[PDB]
DNA sequence: ATGATGACGCT
DNA sequence: AGCGTCAT
């Protein structure tokens, strides 16, 4: 009992922009707001592929990875974007700028971990100490929490049913106790609608946030209620929502180890886990993802927030399905020149910005018939911020691929090719 | 024939 | 070093 630790010790948000992509082109051009609409890459092929739909489009079945063509199907009046293209690739800078408006906003309130193109989390711990500080130990009015809700309560409209569960758990907040894990989610969520409406009133662009103790908790709580909605998750409420949560809406659980845990272990939520010991769960899925399982299924986990805005890795792949695959020397060697041009126009803006230079360069391709994401991977130095240098140098790490005995023709043909500059070091 | 990109674990 | 997993 008195030795049992909660994971109570932190406050964690995470945020996630919505429908991202869409957003951006609405805010570009206002003849697509509140439009049912998606943003496609390339075009000639089924209408492009889409990458992001805005929720009206969603509710006619619209949803990433299907071709344009498919999607008029279902939505014959559906607007689109399309990404930007430069020298025969996806050229995703619109949304990487308006990605760092975004965090750069959020870094005003706390320190942030960037985990994608438009999602962060915040370690609010220290933020909410001081404003518990602060004006204390006044009540907290349900209008600091205006797009609120609080996981499990309350216990015909959406809205009142949102109202209704804040009332229930403002009323029952220890507001004199300045420890109380609960009073810190609470002064958690009102920082959060200040980052929210800045992020807004400066961007114009809306996201979704959760609240808790841990990011696995904060990123499953983001997606109870999106889009434009934050929701607390309190210690409490984890029984309840693992009960019925299928062990697969966890994150890193998606994939073969969730599988796994499944197959294994017969069961089919995240509550479920609590009737193995850690040495069980350790028997079967490794020290590290069992002592982890087992904490996690009682909704404690450690991973820090890590103080860290900017990627570690500046990248430029480009694939080439079916006929379009690769053949020949003379072809390998213009598409590496063309993905080498745009990662020196990054590499040369992110040694300016961010006063760092990448020393590594990993050419990564996949051949054709191959399942993997990559195929082959192999390094050199970058000691140069040069197209023709790293593109050359990028086909002498990779050139005896080439099983072909003809030396104007690639075999097997590559279905893929990768460059990624790696190992920055301050500049 | 989604495709573009990024973090991190294992050996 | 080079491959495998999981993610937005
Ligand atoms: N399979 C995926 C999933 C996502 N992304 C990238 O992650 C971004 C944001 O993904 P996500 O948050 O899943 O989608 P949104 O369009 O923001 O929709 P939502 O409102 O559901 O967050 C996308 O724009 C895209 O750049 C991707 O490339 N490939
Ligand atoms: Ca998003
Ligand atoms: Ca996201």
């Amino acid at each position: 009992g008195p030795h049992m630790a909660t994971g109570q010790d932190r406050v964690v948000a995470l945020v996630d922009m919505d429908c991202f992509f869409v957003q951006v082109e609405q805010r570009q051009n206002p003849h697509l707001r509140n439009k049912p609409c998606a943003v496609v890459q390339y075009k000639s092929w089924k209408g492009g592929g889409i990458i992001a739909v805005s929720y009206e489009a969603r509710a006619f079945g619209v949803t990433r990875s299907m071709w344009a063509d498919d999607a008029k199907k279902l939505c014959p009046d559906l607007l689109l974007a399309q990404v930007r293209e430069s020298r025969g690739k996806a050229n995703l800078t619109k949304y990487r700028e308006a990605s760092v408006e975004v965090m750069e906003i959020m870094s005003r309130f706390a320190v942030i971990e960037r985990a994608s193109i438009d999602e962060a989390y915040v370690d609010l711990t220290s933020a909410v100490q001081e404003r518990l500080q602060k004006l204390q130990g006044q009540p907290i009015s349900a209008d600091l929490l205006p797009s609120t809700y609080i996981e499990g309560l309350p216990q015909v409209q959406k809205e009142g049913m949102r109202k209704q569960g804040l009332f229930q758990w403002l009323d029952s907040l220890q507001i004199d106790n300045l420890t109380s894990p609960d009073l810190q989610l609470t002064v958690g969520a009102v920082i959060v609608e200040e980052m929210r409406a800045a992020i807004e009133r400066e961007t114009g662009f809306q996201c979704s946030a959760g609240i808790s103790h841990n990011k696995v908790l904060a990123k499953l709580a983001c997606g109870l209620n999106k889009p434009n909605r934050q929701t607390l998750v309190s210690h409490g409420s984890v029984p309840q929502l693992f009960s019925q949560m299928p062990i697969r809406k966890i994150r890193s659980l998606g994939g073969k180890l969730g599988a796994s845990v499944i197959e294994i272990l017969g069961i089919e939520y995240m509550g479920e886990l609590t009737q193995f010991t850690e040495s069980q769960l350790q028997s079967h899925f490794g020290e590290k993802n069992g002592s982890w399982l087992y904490a996690m299924c009682r909704g404690i986990e450690h991973d820090p927030v890590k103080p860290r805005q900017l990627p570690k890795t500046i990248g430029c792949s480009k694939n080439f399905p079916g006929k379009t695959a690769l053949a020949t020397r003379e072809q390998v060697q213009w598409w590496l020149l063309q993905l080498a041009q745009e990662l020196e126009e990054r590499l040369t803006k992110d040694r300016n910005d961010n006063d760092r230079v990448a020393t590594q360069l990993v050419v990564s391709i996949r051949v054709q018939g191959d399942k993997r994401l990559s195929s082959l991977r192999r390094c050199c130095a970058l000691t140069r911020y040069d197209a023709h240098k790293m593109s050359h140098d990028a086909f002498t790490v990779i050139k005896n691929c080439n099983t072909s005995g003809i030396q104007t023709e690639w075999s097997p043909p590559l279905t893929m090719l990768f460059l990624c500059a790696t190992k920055f070091s301050a500049s």
